[PDB]
């Protein structure tokens, strides 16, 4: 009923933080998975820390930003473990960083459309990107990115949804990770104050969302992004 | 893990269709059920359904435009079960684009009235869960576009403010905004008209009242914690607003 | 002490001896937007809740060379609007252009936006017949100026409402639009002092306050006949800074 | 002061409908107007124009989509005619994502190229023109709503960084506009689309231009990052 047993699903940018928590979620729900870093040490810290969690799969290195590398690598699990039919997106001034994120997310999300189109089932979610950057250029950053990402994320699953694919979205706000965890307190306090909730969200907390979002229980949610937050909302 | 063990759930209009999925779903999750319906024939309705389906609870009697018998309610059900930790609101009041005022009006007048009675057992217990469930597309054309959009943008901007307010207390307040669902309405409509009903939809399907009510249940856990002051739309990617 | 007061030549501006109404007149973003109309022409209609407002509205037109009235109105009461509009119908005419602003304040952000909402309806829903006689008009709906909580409350109410109407009242080519402004230039932001206020424009791209007169111009474009095919809009005017 | 006199305005796919428009509603009130198109006769079409209806101007070649052509552009009309402080980008140069990801190359490549004369001098008006719905149906739904997405996030994100110059940016969104598109529909097909048009009819191009022709005032001061809807009460996200 939320299970997610005999399913492939790649985690990309899966060594550390929201990555990690949600390549340990999927597989607590069953899936094999498969996280990817963009380096070989990466690749086998992840390999090493599913294995001691009990999770089949796999590390791999993988550069989003480039054709090859995805090719070849789909290549990889497709020949070695099965196709991926749940795949999040969680790898990535303003103006190139969004441009450049959203490159990559198409250019991932096309390749593994044609594995979730055959098999008529298929869960893309795309993770936004954590608040914590520094004064007015954070805040304009941060903006930017999610409307991409909200604009994006409607659009694909309006494309694919006729093939019973959904594609939707998780926002983060400040999330307890490495980056946030070694932030000035100032800037830390002054976040806090603007959180309802009165407290960091935990990396886990990102995680259980994804999770309920690749279920067959979230079939008829798409084109969505899920605002994880805790109440605080910064546009 | 997502579990409702020793939490109390009410959940206003359980008598028929999304209401009553929501109600068998948190009781599927091991939640003590009070589903309501307004009148008493459907409140017997709802306590053989929960019977049933082996679900712990009760139907009871509840007129969410009416102080007396909010209040009323609560107290049966504190003296009678415990203090509703969760809560679903469900219960909502020839469609022309006139109707809107009133029906938004009226339905927002009654979430707060309801929201405000059961902050007290939540801020004592320093943890809950309420859930606003929007409108189904009620109609068609021009009328039902007008209405559906004004229902969910009220409950959209009551959801977030009322979350802001009560968020330093562990409370998080949501929303499920719905699409088309299979209904009376979308099962008794013209044929020609159907197709080119779900051609709009992405998805290319009506959604079944229980894919609203798995997401209630995740919303109800503690896995949501940090989720609040958030519409969810449920909608097969059909975005009207 | 009246609740009303007052104020060849052929005048040549974007309103044309059309009457405007403008709730909230006596002070600040309503006083502006009576101004900014009867300089473009219109007959302005200033109300205010008291006596002495409405006087203050009257003398206030005058010293600008703008024709129109001060009046007590109280947009909370059917009894107030139902009276108030028959009286400027004799009097003035019927009222094309509706710019509401009378909104009151101080568990509170439910109770404002409520109220308020409730307002607009009211007074809206009584101008149309004379609008939909006339096939031609202009409600537009001013937001409140910035705390967090109850600004993005306010302004989501004001945004979704006004898109209904829009859409109630299209057929009849009446547009209903409103102006959200952000943080304004008014006598509680003047006094703020020397460190408070860095920090408020440091949040502000502009790197300024608003004047209400930026308000105003912005009512005045809306209130035109090139914003015919402006309707159920809400225009941020906000230098930038985006609060929801 | 609701006018523009001594201010030069580029005005970008001038050649026709809501470009055209503009470049007239900009020269009414009192600009120096050079509209653009992508091809030779246009540019013609763009001068003979201005000077039927008596506004000071040119029609000159541009090709939003290569540095090469803004950059020489932008040094033609500096040299001859003056530095443009209103600029209004109405030049259009999985089809959704392509069109989108393109469009907002070249309003970046465009508005950065302009930036430095505004920031000389203080003061801008940069308006970006969203796209008319450009069919009916599901991919018509679709390409519209992600382009207008698009031109939110974007125009919000750019009025941000250069506003500290007094530069505004804002946006117009146009809905269902008369121009060649609708212009070509059967009987039955148009009614039902004014159908779904609270006000019961197209818009018209001059009706988005006077809403250009006010942003571009100095009582638009305080507005950016803003896009107006100008849709008759028709709003397809
Ligand atoms: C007033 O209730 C609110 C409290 C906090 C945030 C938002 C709201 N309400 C709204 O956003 N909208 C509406 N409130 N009320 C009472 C309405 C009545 C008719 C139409 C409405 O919005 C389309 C609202
Ligand atoms: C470059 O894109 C942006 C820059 C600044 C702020 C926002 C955005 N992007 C968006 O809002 N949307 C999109 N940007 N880009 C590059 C897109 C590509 C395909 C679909 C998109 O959203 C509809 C966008
Ligand atoms: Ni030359």
């Amino acid at each position: 009923s939320m299970s997610l047993q005999g399913k492939v699903a790649l985690v990309t940018g899966a060594s550390r933080g929201i990555g990690q928590a949600i390549a340990l979620e999927l597989g607590r729900l069953g899936a094999v998975v498969i996280g990817t870093a963009t380096s070989a040490s990466g690749a086998e810290k992840i390999a090493e820390t599913l294995k001691a969690n009990g999770v089949e799969g796999a590390g791999l290195v993988l550069d989003v930003s480039s054709d090859e590398s995805v090719a070849a690598t789909l290549e990889h699990i497709q020949q070695h473990l099965g196709q991926p039919l749940i795949v999040v997106n969680n790898a990535g001034e303003w103006f190139d960083v969004v441009n450049t994120n959203l490159n990559s997310l198409y250019r991932l999300s096309k390749a593994v459309l044609r594995g979730m189109t055959k098999a008529r089932w298929g869960r893309i979610i795309n993770i936004g990107s954590v608040v914590g950057a520094m004064g007015n250029a954070g805040q304009t950053n941060y903006a930017a990115a999610k409307a991409g990402l909200e604009g994006f994320t409607r659009a694909l699953a309006r494309e694919v949804g006729s093939r019973a694919i959904t594609v939707n979205a998780v926002a983060p706000g400040f999330i307890d990770t490495d980056m946030t965890r070694e932030l000035p307190e100032a800037q830390r306090e002054a976040l806090l104050g603007q959180i309802p909730l009165g407290r960091l969200g935990q990396a886990e907390e990102i995680a259980k969302v994804v999770g309920f979002l690749a279920s067959d229980g979230a079939a008829y949610v798409t084109g969505a992004t899920v605002p994880v937050n805790g109440g605080m909302y910064m546009s």
